[PDB]
């Protein structure tokens, strides 16, 4: 959740 990883 939130993305991909490279922000959240």
């Amino acid at each position: 959740f939130x993305x991909s990883x490279a922000l959240l």
